[PDB]
């Protein structure tokens, strides 16, 4: 069955790597925003999350939809967990200078996201009109984040998310997360947990974000340090993740008229994939020749998650992305059946 999956992956590789002026239109827009933000008092320390993440694609079937993250370092940050949610936090300050750069967004001890987002939108709003280069128009749809969405000409779309960066130890609710010890090693888990973490808005609560960790794992993904560095140990982890992402997008596109799959997104698929990486830590369990079987492990596991309504966040295991209060039974049963139909029909959404 690996023949059809290879073709899907090769078509997908060709649209990725095909010459496109898109990422260059995005970089120029972003560079201007960053310069204008930087000469403002609240945003002096603003920058891009990854330098080279102008062409950062969440949607693997839409090469004109980009997603970028602007970060702002918050020293001496004081976090308070909201309502035992494990993942949502009030942000207050230890306060070294009474007025650090973010003072103008406080309400009491607590940092206001809505007010910080409003000034961020407005500054960006005042630089879009200033643009003489290309056709740029922004759209404000609710949710909190992705905060600002810019449309460059007819096809190019960019989501801009503002995130706070903290360089201190990850919050206690991550303690039992990142369960990579038996796969990538305990040492690697330590090195990654020494990296910063982020907070995005989503009640003026912020949500922990570990965006930046996926690139770190995906580029160094084997139990063997030489995974995918020769022909004797080529594995299919990356391809399985891409095929899972493309499955959800195609299903979401096929059923955009109904509402049942609106709660699901690629991070649900990413999460479930990395849980299978923990379950199956050996490179031999990810042999390239076994693409078809391995993809089926991933599908099977994700379907198990839907039916039991349990999908643990990868960093904060007590958080169930599939709880009833987050996604109702109807939605999960609808997705379960659509995937079964794909699985038992040699995945028709791939040849279309
Ligand atoms: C986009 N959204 C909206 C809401 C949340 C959310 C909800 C609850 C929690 Cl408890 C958290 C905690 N924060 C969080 N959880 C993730 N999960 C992954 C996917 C898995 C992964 C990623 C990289 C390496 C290995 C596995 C990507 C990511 O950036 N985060 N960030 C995040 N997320
Ligand atoms: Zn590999």
């Amino acid at each position: 069955g690996a023949s059809k999956l290879r073709a899907v992956l090769e078509k997908l590789k060709l649209s990725r790597d095909d010459i496109s002026t898109a990422a260059g239109m995005v970089k120029g827009v972003v560079d201007h925003l960053l310069l204008r933000l930087k000469c403002d008092s609240a945003f002096r320390g603003v920058g891009l999350l990854n330098t080279g993440s102008y062409y950062e694609h969440v949607k693997i079937s839409a090469p004109n939809e980009f997603d970028v993250m602007f970060k702002l370092e918050v020293p001496r940050i004081q976090l308070e967990e909201y309502s035992n949610t494990r993942a949502y936090y009030f942000v207050k300050f230890k306060r070294n200078p009474k007025e650090n750069p973010l003072s103008q967004f406080l309400e009491g001890e607590i940092l206001s996201a809505s007010k910080m987002l409003s000034k961020f939108r407005k500054i960006i709003k005042e630089e879009i009109n200033d643009i003489k280069d290309t056709d740029v128009i922004m759209k404000r749809k609710r949710g909190g984040s992705p905060a600002v969405t810019l449309l460059i000409s007819e096809k190019i779309s960019v989501d801009i998310t503002l995130a706070l960066e903290s360089k201190s130890s990850w919050p206690a609710s991550t303690q039992e997360g990142l369960r990579i010890q038996n796969w990538l090693s305990a040492k690697v888990r330590k090195q990654l947990r020494l990296k910063p973490f982020y907070l995005v808005p989503k009640e003026e609560t912020w949500r922990l974000s570990f965006s930046h960790i996926e690139k770190e794992i995906l580029n160094n993904h084997g139990k063997s340090k030489t995974c995918c560095e020769n022909k004797e140990e080529k594995c299919c982890r990356k391809d399985c993740l891409k095929l899972m992402k493309y499955l959800l997008e195609q299903l979401k596109e096929r059923f955009k008229d109904k509402k049942h799959l609106d709660k699901f997104s690629s991070y649900h698929v990413k999460t479930a994939f990395f849980h299978v990486c923990t379950q199956n830590p050996q490179d031999s369990q990810w042999d390239r020749k076994d693409l078809g079987l391995c993809f089926d492990n991933c599908v099977t596991y994700f379907l198990q998650c839907l039916r039991t309504e349990k999908l643990e966040n990868y960093f904060i295991p007590e958080f169930n992305l599939f709880s009833s209060n987050l996604i109702d039974k109807r939605s999960k049963e609808f997705l379960t059946k659509q995937i079964e139909y794909e699985r038992n029909n040699e995945f028709p959404v791939f040849d279309e």
